[PDB]
């Protein structure tokens, strides 16, 4: 749990060398006030550079591991001998990842790839205006304002805004200009695809929801739906996506493993059939095999879940909803059933048509089991068939 | 209902407060023409900071509930202490959230983000032109003009146009030129990429249909399939796009619960089976389990729905095209069927051979009831098994 | 049919209009020289305005019809009065919506999307180059040079170059750049989505039969797969992408409907079971039943379809490919087997070990019948269970 | 194989060709200077046009096959009569379909449809500044210098970044501009839709299982699921994108045909099962059919495979896990069970309570087998059931 502070310390010895290395190259006299910062830096990359095989394609880190800006600014070599120093850059591959490994599961990849691409973007616009100090002619103007300068261009260009105050005056910088162009060309579309990719993604959950609703709607009114059945299916729709975000029980529950949704099924209803006067004198494996087949069902409020008098095969157990209970012609409020309850608990033991109808007085989620699969269950525990006969 | 109006009002106050508190800062000789405003807005704020509570990460409306902008003006405090006044942006946050929240079902998510983005990106150029007149030297010009340049300044900035007949003169101009740029570059990259998602989503179902005509035109062609055949179902997909938009019906039925379902079953075809003179004497829960089984299927002009002499476990509901039934040799023409009506009827009764052919005249959508899910249903009644036979 | 060039002369008629109406509102002496030309088009427009009742959201297009153009500019009305006459590219709107409900179907909805929006920019960009006329001030300029500054300035606009050569000279000359600033870059915003919806699904097959590749090859290597059977999954799926495109046949016929499918299965193996001699003297249905139910199945170079001695199954029809047949050892070579051949006929008949074992020689596809589905087809057709037997 | 090197020659010939007919073009004294590497150039695309339909739409190949560029410059025909040797770019679009037909199963379809667009551009941009030359007043600047600065214009009027330093001083110059100005907002376009589409699809896998991952725990949270649950289920999801990066087991097996899947049946458990005592004095066919009915399941730590004393119909044979095995009431460990062993053999030969219970130490993968698929499998084959019984 300690590593993160020493992740957290090798990005900004690394992002310290990508600010300074450019400016040192830039400026001779640099390397003197922060030789005590440099040889830190050095000390801690080469102590680094065996710590990655500790609870952890190597070839930049090798590369950014030997110290070749130490060499090239104490000997005051040329440009051409000291851009070699510019390997230093090459722990920020490794860098970025390695904070794509351990922060991948906490913030979105999209996001974590956008924001790793702003600050690469950041220090190459940095080391874009080192490089137009190398090509500026010499001036006697102050380090602070020349690089204002410098960085003022480089934004512009990145950006693809090109004000044109800040123009090339000679060949190399007109060749420096145009690779520069390129490269900001580049990476301004880098950040609008991914600028997209992330706006896309965003509300996925909530544009599915409203493809599902417009198909639904178009296929309804093709098929000449009256407007009060279409109203109520937009109801449900509205419901469901406030409730459940628009998504199905069943395909949530089947896309986890078999031990996971028992033990969701346990917690979501085994106090409601714990409460179930029938389903005692039984093992939990004959629980757990019967709540293992209860498919869910949505009704919306003035809905007929059965109707007295016919046949009736299946068994509702409230989970969230509230619904009410109405004679056989519904004339009379038999009583009130919330959540944790159940009815249709007749059906199991007898087939006889049913004594009263039930209604949902608001929307109302249960889990209903007909008969096929409450027979299949009990056959295979003819321990469990006795009692309920 | 009347939560509408107030929350109008409350975009416009914090639209006002937007345009208002920036101007002010730059022009001192701002606050008392319109101190009645500012105070009645204040007030409303500070009414309407413990409205949020009734009928409804609020750390932000806390922050621009107290107000900080009246202070800081009165006292005419220096720049350093009066930026303290743009707190009544985080009021922008809330109204943005409740914007989001009441009227998603409404409009468009992709398009309502990209309305509130242009909306907050107007409110930041006004803002970043009153920065920049934060910055300019002062001149004796009207400031009607100098905000017209302002503005021309930062819309430019914004829309990575630059023309540069406006550039930083002072240091301090530049490094706000820079972080303009940057945020510039930043909003037209979110602009972009709103609009990306919006465009890719605006033909889904056009485009999902496109794919599936490719996709099997390119399969029927690998398998040398005749150009009679490929035309064929060329037709009868682009009948399906210009009647159902592509959406299969099986698909959008299954994606809909139990009794929605049901209910659109009982629409779609009640009437067609209550013609039906083989289903009378049978109760409403026969006739719902066995529309809950209808298959639908669609028949292109010229297909042989059935063969006469065939053996034949199938009946046909016609739903909303026209089909024709001719001879067992298709000589002559027996009668014209219709929406509403059906055929196959005697299959249900007896396992003989049909008696005549019937072939769809124009583009027919008909559902099927095979033999097997008929007799599953007629297990389960056999009440109604005996009149049946 | 006739009704194409009608449609292709309004587009002309229209675009006439969109690129003479702005440019008379320029120069007030062009209403004279195109006097016949403009009432043939206001006229043409009046004859039109009824006929899009015949052979078929309609205020555009009365609006468009009356004509506003030509009093304005017979009476030289000021610009504020004059400004009316813009209601003519209200025709614009129902010209787009007709070019796409006409050709939707033969062109990529996203990429004629993208041509209209570049069209509509172009007569757009026409427009502000007219409205640049409008605020520059009066010169002793030709029309021609005049224009082509005007239209350079406003494709660097709109194309978010900005050159700055060309810049706002006038309050109201720069309020106009702002909003043509804000319009432009609107638009480029939309024609770069429309690029970026429109590459995303230029490869739509391509990508996800490389996903299914990458997710499969993934997968494989977690679990240890070796590297020839890693390359023979590899090669195989190479080979069906280079065939049927990477799409499954079982996919792509059951997203047919019951009828159409069912002439696939005629088209693709109703030969090769006519060469049967087993299925002789079996009527059409039985012949229909039975290869609606044939589930294909790709065998690789070198693999082993059935081995000798062991119970088998299966009856399979070979496509597209050719196999070779072996020895019960595997040593000598009984005969080749190819396009419209089939084998294991053996196993229909009686329940016995197969004599032989047969290898695909190269990649070949047959459809493989297993013994529950051949049972069950002939359990209904009795009169063909006998002379099987 | 030797085909690769000689298409990396034509992409060689063709980039020549394509720098240099334009500048040949620009300056008529560079006819001579190449004039042998012309003739070979020529020689190479007349040698090459039948060459293509050996080991294999050719208009351009054709249009590019004949020599126009050779005579157009030898006769110092003028521009209008000289632009007809720019057909030989036509060879460019045989070259990228060659390329998009070689190595697409190599590279990523949409990153090598990106670099073929960015090398592309950098054609156009060539040619682009050699058409800035043919309208660029003559001076006596050298021919380095103003490609210079004709490069750098072009890059700035393509990447839409429009300096200003460079603009059109004449009308036709003014004409070229605009048309590079729309030309250069197309290709950013393209450039950024293309960058967009490759980054929306780089994490597909990770977007997918981030967005399998929020659905579940946002469905649970909405069913009041304890933390404890969420937290196991979190870890759980983890654990499948660590091991096989978030793609079930079930949908991947089931998108390969049956060879290819009973091969890696074979290789992942025919060893485990080899390893069973029950299963010897079978045949391989036994094996295969038992083993392709194996559903995978997914066992987290402290979770509880079966209970002693419960009935119990599965048989789990561990793949890469590591499992423990308790006693009845879970005092004592019985044993340890690791990859390649099995459990539950007790089940298959006889129906009574299981004896002990086995609970995962770590996350453990391990193939259920349930009583329905075994004994379908051993009635298919009774002489494998004798034993067994
Ligand atoms: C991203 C922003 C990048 C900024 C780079 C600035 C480089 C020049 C620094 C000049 C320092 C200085 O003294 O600035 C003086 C003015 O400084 C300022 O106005 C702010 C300086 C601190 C940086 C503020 C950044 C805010 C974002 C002028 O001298
Ligand atoms: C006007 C146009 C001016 C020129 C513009 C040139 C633009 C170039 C954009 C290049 C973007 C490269 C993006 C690479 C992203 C990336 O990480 O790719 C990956 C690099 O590894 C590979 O991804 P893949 O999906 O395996 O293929
Ligand atoms: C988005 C458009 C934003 C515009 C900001 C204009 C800021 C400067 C206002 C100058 C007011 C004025 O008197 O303008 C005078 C000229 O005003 C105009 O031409 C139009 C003024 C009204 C605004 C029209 C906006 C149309 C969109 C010159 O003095
Ligand atoms: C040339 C380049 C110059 C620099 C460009 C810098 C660009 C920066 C673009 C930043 C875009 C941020 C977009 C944030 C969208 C958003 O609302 O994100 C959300 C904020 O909460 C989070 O979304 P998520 O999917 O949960 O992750
Ligand atoms: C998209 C291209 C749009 C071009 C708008 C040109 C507007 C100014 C027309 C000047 C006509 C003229 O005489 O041009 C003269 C020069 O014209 C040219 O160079 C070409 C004129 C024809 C248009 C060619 C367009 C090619 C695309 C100079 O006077
Ligand atoms: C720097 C930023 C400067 C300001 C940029 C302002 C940009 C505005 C872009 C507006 C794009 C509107 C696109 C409308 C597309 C369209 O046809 O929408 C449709 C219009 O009807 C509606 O589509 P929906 O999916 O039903 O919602
Ligand atoms: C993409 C980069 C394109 C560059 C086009 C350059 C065209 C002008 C060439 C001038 C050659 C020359 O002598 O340059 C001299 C300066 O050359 C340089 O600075 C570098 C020349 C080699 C090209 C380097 C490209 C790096 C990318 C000045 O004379
Ligand atoms: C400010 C705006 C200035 C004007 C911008 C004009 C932009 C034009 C962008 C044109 C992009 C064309 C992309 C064509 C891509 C392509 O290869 O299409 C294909 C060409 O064959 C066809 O693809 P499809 O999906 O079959 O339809
Ligand atoms: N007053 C009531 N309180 C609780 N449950 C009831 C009441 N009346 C009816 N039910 C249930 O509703 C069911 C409808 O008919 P059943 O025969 O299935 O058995 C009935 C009971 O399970
Ligand atoms: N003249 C007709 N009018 C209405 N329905 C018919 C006519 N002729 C045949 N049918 C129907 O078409 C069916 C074809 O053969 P069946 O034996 O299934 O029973 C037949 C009737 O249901
Ligand atoms: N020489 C051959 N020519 C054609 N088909 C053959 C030949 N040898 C074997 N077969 C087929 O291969 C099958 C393998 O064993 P069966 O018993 O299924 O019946 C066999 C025949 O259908
Ligand atoms: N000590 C052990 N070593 C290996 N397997 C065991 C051990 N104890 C129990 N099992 C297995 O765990 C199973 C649990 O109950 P069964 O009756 O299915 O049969 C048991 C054996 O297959």
């Amino acid at each position: 749990t300690y590593t993160l502070v020493w992740k957290v310390w090798i990005l900004a010895v690394t992002l310290y060398y990508a600010i300074r290395i450019p400016l040192t190259l830039v400026f001779p006299s640099l390397f003197s006030p922060l030789l005590p910062l440099d040889i830190l830096a050095s000390l801690a990359l080469i102590a680094d550079i065996p710590l990655d095989l500790a609870f952890e394609s190597r070839l930049p880190d090798l590369l950014a591991a030997l110290p070749l800006d130490l060499l090239v600014f104490a000997l005051h070599l040329p440009s051409p001998l000291s851009l070699l120093s510019l390997v230093r850059l090459l722990k920020l591959i490794s860098v970025q990842r390695s904070a794509t490994r351990i922060l991948s599961y906490r913030i979105n990849p999209a996001l974590l790839r956008l924001l790793s691409l702003v600050g690469f973007i950041l220090l190459a616009a940095h080391g874009i205006a080192c490089g137009w100090m190398s090509l500026q002619p010499p001036s006697e103007n102050p380090a602070g304002t020349r690089y204002l300068s410098a960085f003022y261009w480089t934004i512009t260009t990145l950006t693809t805004i090109g004000y044109g105050d800040i123009t090339p005056s000679t060949p190399t910088q007109t060749v420096y200009t145009i690779v520069i162009e390129l490269l900001g060309a580049a990476m301004y579309g880098l950040v609008i695809g991914n600028i997209a990719s992330l706006v896309s993604k965003l509300d996925a959950a909530k544009l599915l929801h409203r493809e599902r609703v417009e198909r639904v709607t178009a296929f309804l009114s093709y098929k000449r739906i009256s407007p009060e059945l279409q109203r109520r299916i937009i109801e449900y729709f509205d419901y469901l996506w406030e409730t459940r975000r628009g998504y199905e029980e069943r395909e949530v529950l089947k896309e986890l493993p078999h031990p996971l949704r028992l033990a969701v099924a346990m917690e979501i209803h085994g106090d409601v059939i714990e409460k179930v006067p029938l389903f005692k004198g039984a093992g939990e494996e004959f629980i757990r095999d019967i709540i293992l087949h209860l498919e869910p069902v949505i009704y919306g409020p003035g809905e007929y879940i059965i109707r007295a008098g016919e046949m009736g095969s299946d068994v509702y157990f409230i989970n969230r909803g509230s619904v009410e209970v109405l004679s056989a012609d519904e004339k009379t409020r038999y009583a009130i059933l919330s959540e944790g309850q159940f009815f249709g608990e007749m059906a199991l033991i007898l087939r006889a048509p049913r004594t009263a109808t039930v209604r949902a007085r608001a929307f109302c989620d249960l889990y209903r089991l007909d008969k096929e699969t409450f027979d299949r269950i009990l056959s295979r525990y003819p321990e469990i068939a006795a009692q309920i006969q």
